[PDB]
């Protein structure tokens, strides 16, 4: 099983967000922090992607492209998992020294937002996802959001995109019905995509409005979302569904 050895190789360690959990929970302070954890794992991301299996076969400028699109809805469910493994879904975990409650969740002024994030971590223990089964999902949702002119290599992108398909499929088939487990799991995959539009959003609002409301972004944040976040929310760049929405 040389693709499960690799995916369970390069799964990414601990990130911190660097919050101060002295101070008062504040608006500023917590989507100070976010923003921060996002840039910290956005580094980490980075590695990640460019070490999968096939990952450098797509164009250089590809390469780059699916991490901008991509990076919410991987960096969302991973938080969910995090939130599933540690705190059984009743908090969200997004690092050691960032757990929101709900005090948290109504005071970073997206609790509907945290609603649904909560929700995915719930259908983590709802489901009984394998850590396997979660490495190869996460692995296929880099490979879920592209431009709707397509990539630079877009037969690359497609034929490494069918591979992870097969992986999904092979690391279900190898499991004590199938086609249900299936479903199922990309029915999960596709529930991400509404979540990352909303955080999308969110993030964009705030950065046009962040000098206002005392929020920091870091360089590289402030850069994808005002320059890729943008090709998304006007439908330039769109989720790939496995089912019909
Ligand atoms: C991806 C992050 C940070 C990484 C993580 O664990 C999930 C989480 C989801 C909400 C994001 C946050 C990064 C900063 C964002 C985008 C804020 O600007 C508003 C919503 C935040
Ligand atoms: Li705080």
């Amino acid at each position: 099983p040389i693709f499960l050895n690799v995916l369970e190789a390069i799964e990414p360690g601990v990130v911190c967000a660097g919050h101060d959990n002295n101070q008062p929970d504040s608006f500023a302070a917590l989507l100070s922090s976010l923003n921060e954890l996002g840039e910290r794992q956005l580094v980490h991301v980075v590695k990640w992607a460019k070490a999968l299996p096939g990952f450098r076969n797509l164009h250089v400028d590809d390469q780059m492209a699916v991490i901008q699109y991509s990076w919410m809805g991987l960096m969302v469910f991973a938080m969910g998992w995090r939130s599933f493994t540690n705190a059984n879904s009743r908090m969200l975990y997004f690092a050691p020294d960032l757990v929101f409650n709900e005090y948290r969740m109504h005071k970073s002024r997206m609790y509907s937002q945290c609603v649904r994030m909560r929700h995915l971590s719930q259908e983590f223990g709802w489901l009984q996802i394998t850590p396997q089964e979660f490495l190869c999902m996460k692995a296929l949702l880099l490979f879920s959001i592209i431009p709707v002119d397509g990539l630079k290599n877009q037969k690359f992108f497609d034929e490494l995109r069918m591979n992870y398909i097969k992986e999904l499929d092979r690391i279900i088939a190898c499991k004590r019905s199938c086609s249900r487990r299936f479903y199922q799991l990309t029915k999960l995959l596709d529930s991400v995509q509404p979540i990352a539009r909303e955080l999308h959003q969110f993030t964009f609002d705030l950065l046009i409005k962040s000098h206002m409301v005392s929020v920091d972004f870091p360089e590289m944040m402030a850069e994808i979302i005002s320059v890729q976040v943008p090709k998304i929310l006007s439908g330039k760049v769109k989720p790939i569904y496995f089912h019909t929405q």
